[PDB]
């Protein structure tokens, strides 16, 4: 796909359906984190010592909004300019995943989540062609945190 103009609109899309519930839809993310990797739980500063994932919890509401904020904007440069950039932001973005203990075998783990979590939000409006942008989005910005975080440690 390498985000055609209308994949590119389709993950503009379902991402504000996203956005008009962060709340739910960043609480049902972290659900679905943990059901895949449940010794992920760990790394989170916010999640630790708990039962269960808070529903109303505003770090976690910021933090799991910002990622998926950063792979809708991948998924608009990858249309327009063809690559993903490396900025300041996404190089900080490496350091501190080292910081905290992230492997690249995690990067999956998190994938999964999202393309979970994007299925049940567009209910009946999913299709291949949205699974596939939102594949394609998330594993170029990887790929680049990926490089940041070697270069960190
Ligand atoms: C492209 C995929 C990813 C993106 C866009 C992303 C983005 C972010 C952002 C925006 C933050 C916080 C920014 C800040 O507050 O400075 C962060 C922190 C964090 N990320 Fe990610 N990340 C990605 C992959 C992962 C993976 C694979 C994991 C592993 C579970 C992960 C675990 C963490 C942890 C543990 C923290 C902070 C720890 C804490 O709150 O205790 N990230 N990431
Ligand atoms: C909150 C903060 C950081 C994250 C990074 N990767 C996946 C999920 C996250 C949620």
């Amino acid at each position: 796909g390498a985000l055609t103009e209308s994949q590119a609109a389709l993950v503009k899309s379902s991402w504000e359906e996203f956005n008009a519930n962060i709340p739910k839809h960043t609480h049902r993310f972290f659900i679905l984190v943990l059901e895949i990797a449940p010794a992920a739980k760990d790394l989170f500063s916010f999640l630790k010592g708990t039962s269960e994932v808070p529903q109303n919890n505003p770090e976690l509401q910021a933090h799991a909004g910002k990622v998926f904020k950063l792979v809708y904007e991948a998924a608009i440069q990858l249309e327009v300019t063809g690559v993903v950039v490396t900025d300041a932001t996404l190089k900080n973005l490496g350091s501190v995943h080292v910081s905290k203990g992230v492997a690249d075998a995690h990067f999956p783990v998190v994938k999964e989540a999202i393309l979970k979590t994007i299925k049940e939000v567009v209910g009946a409006k999913w299709s291949e062609e949205l699974n596939s942008a939102w594949t394609i989005a998330y594993d170029e910005l990887a790929i680049v945190i990926k490089k940041e975080m070697d270069d960190a440690a």
